[PDB]
């Protein structure tokens, strides 16, 4: 067995009240769309994560789209990346899903993932709010390429160097795309003058690092049973020669240090000329949400139980 | 009050351009001809820096004297600006924040093909000269990407000077993140593509693997530069050094800090090799311009190690 370390995050946030309802809605959508007994899915709690990602006074339509998006993400990652399909099949799937992102109809309406992604795209564009869709599509392309990289690593059966995994994981979790979608769906648009600043980019990188290392720390057991070798705990144990417990301890230590660096940069931001006032403030707060979201939600989700 | 700097074996060797020594002399000439230095000054530390040998590391062996000369000019202008604005702060030669902001504005104006607002400033004269010569020596390149990297470079300069005025080194993660902008490494990749004759397709450069490999190589280059320049930067007060930050926040002696920095260099080089070797399976062949780009990435790693 393994002992999951604790993660002190000085960032708290209230959850949306209809979370349980969204859980039910999640199953409905999947069964209504064709991606999929309904009480092992309610235990995962895809609607409560969505509740962590939306504002407290948000419409059922918005919270519903958040639940739909997180449910589609969970199905693609598990179905296509780490529960193996051939590489050619995966490449054609990437092409087809990229075509849906090109506003064309689904090339294979019989594929459940393709229909689901078309639904997600239509629903997202309905609550447009005037967002940079092209940047989101670019992050999605990098996400697909990183998925292919992960599948290569799984086929070899050995974890990459910690540096190589840490680099590619930011694309493999599509965290930057989640930042873009959060800006789109909630109703704030940060200036392009601010986002292209080096300090903001490195702050985003720190926050994404914290989120992804926390996710690895919590999901290590399920990812090890399935053979998903793209885990920071895996690589630390393999290349630094440490026990799984020592590896998890080292990863939690790295999480702590990255959080400290994140706070240091956030405090330095005003002096450089970037005030955390308007859309910049809500963007930084969204960055803070995903870090707390992993710590609080992963311990409450039935994704990681091995019962 | 001493330190022992560890060695660094990097298995990337290359034949050097023969006229390197000439460029060293030419370097001093340019610095005298533009106004950055003058006449009576001992031209023994400028020949000791070896700006022409770095230029030789950055060009092909069968290249024109014009090419080596421009590389030396660019590396000499970068070295003077770094010392003038970043490393000579906290002293009587220190620049003010208003002066640095005006320099940013004017140099950005020179970078937008406009004439220098203050032709009396030597930095502006040198940058205008570099810009005119470079625009003559090339074409079909991403100029906008280079200008954006320059904007991020200036922003990182502002961050570093704030950190210096506080008198405290930043967190290791925050330092590692912002250093890539503070070292103008991505701009150097773009310029290397520019001065040579290779242009890799955008389908390849925008690939996720190519982006993260660049990050590993830039990390290695910058950490090596810090490991070697730690003693001088610690004496002068430049707090943006990885050894300094390891000593400050990780609770280690200066020797342990340098040892950890060298260990991180080793581990990052191994990671770089792992990704570089795996690259073909993902669909990126190291054949045409992509191979020459990777060779430039490897060159900057070895050049910094040797140039101590
Ligand atoms: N957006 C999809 C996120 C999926 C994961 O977070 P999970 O731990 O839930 O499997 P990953 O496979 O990245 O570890
Ligand atoms: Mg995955
Ligand atoms: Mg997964
Ligand atoms: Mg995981």
């Amino acid at each position: 067995t393994i002992s999951v370390p604790q993660l002190d995050c000085p960032l708290s946030r209230p959850v949306h009240p209809e979370g349980e309802r969204a859980d039910a809605y999640a199953v409905e959508w999947l069964r209504g769309v064709g991606l999929m007994d309904a009480a092992p899915v309610l235990a995962v709690g895809l609607g409560r994560l969505a509740a962590c990602y939306v504002d407290e006074n948000a419409s059922w339509d918005t919270l519903a789209f958040m639940t739909i998006l997180l449910a589609w993400y969970a199905e693609y990652d598990d179905r296509a990346i780490d529960s193996t399909l051939t590489d050619a099949e995966v490449a054609e799937l990437h092409r087809a899903l990229g075509e849906i992102l090109r506003d064309r109809p689904a090339p294979d309406p019989s594929d459940p993932v393709q229909r689901g992604l078309a639904d997600v795209w239509r629903t997202l564009n309905g609550l447009a709010s005037d967002w940079d869709r092209a940047a989101f599509v670019d992050t999605t392309l990098r996400y697909f390429e990183a998925n292919r990289y992960e599948r290569v690593n799984i086929r070899r059966g050995i974890p990459p160097t910690p540096s190589a995994h840490i680099g590619m994981r930011r694309h493999g979790g599509h965290v930057y795309g989640m930042y873009i979608l959060g800006a789109a769906v909630n109703g704030y648009r940060p200036e392009r003058r601010v986002l292209d600043h080096a300090a903001v980019r490195e702050l985003e990188t720190l926050a994404a690092n914290y989120t992804s290392w926390a996710n690895d720390l919590h999901s290590f057991a399920r990812e090890h049973r399935m053979g998903q070798v793209n885990n920071l705990v895996w690589s630390v144990h393999h290349h630094e020669g440490l026990t799984f417990q020592q590896a998890a301890d080292r990863v939690a230590d790295l999480c702590d240090k990255e959080l400290a660096a994140y706070l240091e940069l956030r405090q330095t931001l005003p002096e450089l000329g970037i005030p955390l006032t308007g859309a910049t403030g809500r963007h930084v707060r969204f960055l803070e949400d995903m870090m707390w979201s992993m710590v609080d939600w992963s311990a409450r989700s039935a994704r990681y139980d091995v019962v």
